[PDB]
């Protein structure tokens, strides 16, 4: 299924503008010191974030997850970059579609409370093995790990018809009222 690189190289011998010439070094600085080197979901939470206390994982090791989804449990340098400019860089609203899937846990195309929990419950050991720990209690209410699920499925929703569609969460979660503050998580900081 598709190549070993982006349709670019394919046919242009060497494409062109100081685009690929960026990602040349990316290729080359990776590949280099390793022909037809392939990343994995060990050397990309080390080579990027390398942390600690490992707890952090679960964030990362979702973001290999609903990006690298192919089914080969490993991911080439082209599926890598492409996160990038989703990230990196600018992102444009086309995040809604991603981050829909990052929740997609199940492979199905409907969203059930099934992956809130999931999810949320992901960036809460985050947040948790920070360099904070919100003491949940004294800190402002706390609540069950269900809570916080139950608010961002019935804030997104509306309809009650028990499934949370794209385009319900999508435009849900284009501006709602908190949503986004939460679901965002990093924010920008
Ligand atoms: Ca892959
Ligand atoms: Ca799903
Ligand atoms: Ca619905």
């Amino acid at each position: 299924g598709q190549q070993f690189s982006w349709e670019e190289a394919e046919e242009n011998g060497a494409v062109g503008a100081a685009d690929a010439a960026q990602l040349q070094e990316w290729y080359k600085k990776f590949l280099e010191e390793c022909p037809s080197g392939t990343l994995f979901m060990h050397e990309f939470k080390r080579f990027f974030k390398v942390p600690d206390n490992e707890e952090a994982t679960q964030y990362v090791e979702a973001m290999f997850r609903a990006f690298d989804t192919n089914g080969d449990n490993t991911i080439d340098f082209l599926e890598y970059v492409a996160a990038l400019n989703l990230v990196l860089r600018g992102t444009l609203e086309h995040k809604l579609k991603w981050t829909f899937k990052i929740y997609d846990k199940d492979r199905n195309g409907c969203i059930d409370r099934q992956e809130l929990l999931d999810i949320v419950e992901s960036i809460y050991k985050l947040k948790k093995a920070c360099s904070v720990e919100v003491e949940a209690e004294q800190q402002g209410k706390l609540l069950t790990p269900e809570e916080v699920v139950d608010r961002i499925f019935l804030l997104v929703d509306e309809n009650g018809d028990g499934q949370l569609s794209l385009n319900e969460f999508v435009e849900g979660a284009r501006r709602d009222k908190w949503v986004m503050k939460m679901l965002q998580m990093d924010l920008n900081p």
